[PDB]
């Protein structure tokens, strides 16, 4: 199993949902980016594993769902077994991690992708070790209801590149948005 990473879209005020949906309209080269980023592993033969709260599993349109090519994941308590094409269910983010350690799992997963919402954001960035968040701006503000959670700067630092990750300015119906990736080591 290689690195654990969270990625996110979040608009100026720190929003990343609103009733349900992402709280700008579709940003087909923003999911685009998502899908490549997290889809791509790095050692061939081997997944990807895509960490997600039970909520944003249901967010995803259900054509997209499972995120192909990637092992699905999603965290609830409630559920008793995973939803409807999902591959694992587990109650909490230890328990997905430590699920990554049995025989089965560790030797097909890659990456560890935690891909929303905010809860499970906040657990695993604030937990020690080594985690990137691959950040996407969304370079205005948008009515929201969901947020990600404080980027400590203190520990997170914004790499001045990263390969396979544009740098610059992008738009996409009128709407202006950067790609970001941050790491710490703790
Ligand atoms: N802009 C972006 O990058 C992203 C946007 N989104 C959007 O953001 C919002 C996501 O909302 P959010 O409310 O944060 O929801 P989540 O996806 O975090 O779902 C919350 C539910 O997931 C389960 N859950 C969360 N964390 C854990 C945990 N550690 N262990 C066990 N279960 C857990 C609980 O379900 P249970 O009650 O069943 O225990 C909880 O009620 C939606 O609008 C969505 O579309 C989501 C991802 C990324
Ligand atoms: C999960 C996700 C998506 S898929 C998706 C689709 C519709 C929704 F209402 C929601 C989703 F979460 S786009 C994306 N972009 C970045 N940068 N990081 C992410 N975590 C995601």
């Amino acid at each position: 199993v290689g690195s654990l990473n969270c990625i996110v879209a979040v608009s100026q005020n720190m929003g990343i949902g609103k009733n349900g949906d992402l709280p700008w309209p579709p940003l087909r080269n923003e999911f685009r980016y998502f899908q490549r980023m997290t889809t791509t592993s790095s050692v061939e033969g081997k997944q990807n594993l895509v960490i997600m709260g039970k909520k944003t599993w249901f967010s995803i349109p259900e054509k997209n769902r499972p995120l192909k090519g990637r092992i699905n994941l999603v965290l609830s308590r409630e559920l008793k077994e995973p939803p409807q094409g999902a591959h694992f269910l587990s109650r909490s983010l230890d328990d997905a991690l430590k699920l990554t350690e049995q025989p089965e799992l560790a030797n097909k997963v890659d990456m560890v992708w935690i891909v929303g919402g905010s809860s499970v954001y906040k657990e695993a960035m604030n937990h020690p070790g080594h985690l990137k968040l691959f950040v996407t701006r969304i370079m205005q503000d948008f009515e929201s209801d969901t947020f990600f959670p404080e980027i400590d700067l203190e520990k997170y630092k914004l790499l001045p590149e990263y390969p396979g990750v544009l740098s610059d300015v992008q738009e996409e119906k009128g709407i202006k948005y950067k790609f970001e990736v941050y790491e710490k080591n703790d």
